[PDB]
């Protein structure tokens, strides 16, 4: 299929995951029944988007304005988007960065994020939730990793945070290539993370959080293991991979949802397509549902393209037309020969 369809499907998938997943954010238990009724309610209010989409748009705006990654422009756009519309459900950690970036004396736009958590940086998934645009703008894996890291570091300075951003960007990147045997898709991601998590900073950051290094790599191994199981309960998936705000407790989970939902689920009606199945499933894990779903939706939209974006769901989402234009513009500016 055509890259323009993947570009449009990628940002549509992200919007859908955020908008559809939002009502369940932070809920520790979400039944599949509940999520099915929620999505079936879109096939007779608008579903408003949250911080995930707001930041996705600001990231894309910066790339489009500059035709390149520009850290100063992007940092300022994040701050100004928050100032403009702060009630979108931003996390408590990131607001401190935005206030510091709005300081008229701020000259190093990475400094506020570095200062988070007593100089250790945040390890939340806010860098990852918005990173899809990077993978749409940059086609080399080298650039994807570099600008995924840099964009993430404007708010999430811990390697535990920015490495989750890189992982997500790489997942979206592989999906855009249409890569994909499931086995090879995982292998490649596992390979990149094994290398990135072997750097001194990665090891130091995990250690000083108490985790047994290579949190992404050990979880991507677990994803494979889970995928080799005939049946895994939702509770088992959450126990092994997580469903939280920590990037290591959401990005691998997003990836498992994507890979798992390439095949049917016995409790998800076959009337739903693969993109739909992925989002219902991911939301049914509970926890950080808007963000896990927005990330799974990004990867899935990139892989399945606009043909699996349901009209009834899409047209229920706030800003779906604006989202589509941003996707097309990224393709025009960065991907078109
Ligand atoms: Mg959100
Ligand atoms: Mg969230």
């Amino acid at each position: 299929m055509a890259s323009i369809s993947r570009f449009r499907g990628c940002l549509a998938g992200a919007l859908l995951g955020d908008c559809v997943g939002a009502v369940y954010e932070a809920h520790d238990t979400v039944s599949l029944a509940s999520v099915l009724s929620h999505v079936e309610s879109l096939e007779p209010e608008t579903l408003y988007y949250t911080d995930d989409t707001a930041m996705t748009r600001a990231l894309v705006q910066s790339l489009l304005a500059k035709e390149a990654f520009d850290e100063v422009d992007m940092a300022h756009r994040f701050a100004q988007e928050y100032k403009k519309d702060p009630d979108r459900g931003y996390g408590a950690g990131v607001i401190t960065v935005f206030k510091k970036l709005l300081n008229p004396k701020c000259r190093d736009v990475y400094e506020p994020a570095r200062a988070q958590f007593n100089g250790k940086g945040s390890y939340g998934n806010g860098g990852a939730m918005r990173v899809a645009g990077i993978s749409l703008a940059y086609s080399s894996v080298q650039d994807v990793q570099k600008f995924a890291r840099l964009s993430a570091q404007l708010t999430h300075a811990s390697s535990l945070g920015y490495n989750g951003a890189i992982l997500q960007a790489l997942a979206v990147h592989l999906a855009l290539q249409g890569v994909s045997s499931s086995e090879h898709f995982l292998e490649q991601l596992l390979g990149h993370m094994e290398e990135l998590e072997g750097d001194a900073q990665s090891v130091l950051d995990a250690k000083e959080l108490g985790m047994e290094e290579r949190p992404y790599s050990s979880r991507l191994k677990k994803v494979g293991e889970l995928l080799d199981q005939d049946v895994v309960s939702r509770e088992e998936v959450v126990s092994e991979l997580g469903n939280g705000i920590a990037a290591f407790e959401s990005v691998p989970t997003a990836i498992y949802c994507f890979l798992r939902c390439m095949e049917p689920h016995p409790e998800i009606p076959s009337t739903f397509n693969s993109l739909q199945r992925t989002l219902i499933y991911s939301i049914s894990l509970g926890g950080d549902t808007d963000t896990i779903a927005t990330m799974a939706g990004a990867i899935a939209g990139a892989y399945y393209g606009m043909e699996q974006v349901p009209e009834s769901w899409q047209q229920s989402c706030e800003g779906f037309e604006e989202t589509d234009v941003l996707a097309q513009s990224l393709h025009r500016v960065f991907q078109e020969s």
